[PDB]
């Protein structure tokens, strides 16, 4: 039993809700919140910009030190950093950005990072400003993640389409 509330159950391990991931994280304080990161951990917009804003830019400050030490992530890769005031940890995961021409096949690799954590609050990877089809992202999530994932979908119209089209 966990404290996630109001989710629709899609499969044994995948759950979905129309919610602002920032507000969900503040309420639940999950062990892991997933960020829709880029390889430079520049949290300018989308989910990343919103999460970082909610940390009063502390996420960005920590991220800049991480990059200065380690260099950029790989597309499809991840790193674990602090969750600041939102969660114990933030798993920064880089899905492919279609608006940069990146290979959508890397979306499966990106979701594999979730399997290193027993329970996560997450957005749909490569959705929104990353330009992928969110219906496809949900399919890859369900077919790749085996740990317990609670998906927050900001857009109510999109949430309803994801549910009604889910096979
Ligand atoms: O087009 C849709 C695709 C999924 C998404 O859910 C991605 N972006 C977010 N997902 C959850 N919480 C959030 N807060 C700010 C941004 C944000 C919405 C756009
Ligand atoms: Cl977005």
């Amino acid at each position: 039993v966990n404290s996630f509330s109001g989710y629709l159950k899609l499969t044994d391990n995948v759950y979905i809700k129309n919610a602002d991931i920032v507000e969900e994280a503040k309420k639940v304080k999950p062990t892991v919140v997933v960020n829709a990161a880029n390889v430079y951990l520049k949290h300018g917009g989308g989910v990343a910009g919103a999460l970082n804003k909610a940390t009063n830019n502390a996420m960005q400050v920590e991220s800049d030190d991480y990059i200065a030490t380690n260099g950029p992530l790989k597309v499809g890769g991840s790193c674990v950093l602090s969750g600041h005031n939102l969660a114990k940890h933030c798993l920064h995961v880089v899905g492919p950005n279609v608006n940069k021409g990146e290979d959508i096949q890397l979306l499966k690799s990106a979701y594999e990072n979730f399997n290193q954590h027993e329970v996560l609050l997450a957005p749909l990877l490569s959705a929104g400003i990353f330009g992928a089809d969110p219906i496809h992202s949900l399919r890859v999530c369900v077919d790749t993640v085996r740990t317990n994932v609670y998906l927050a979908v900001f857009d109510k119209n999109l949430y309803d389409k994801l549910v009604s089209s889910f096979l």
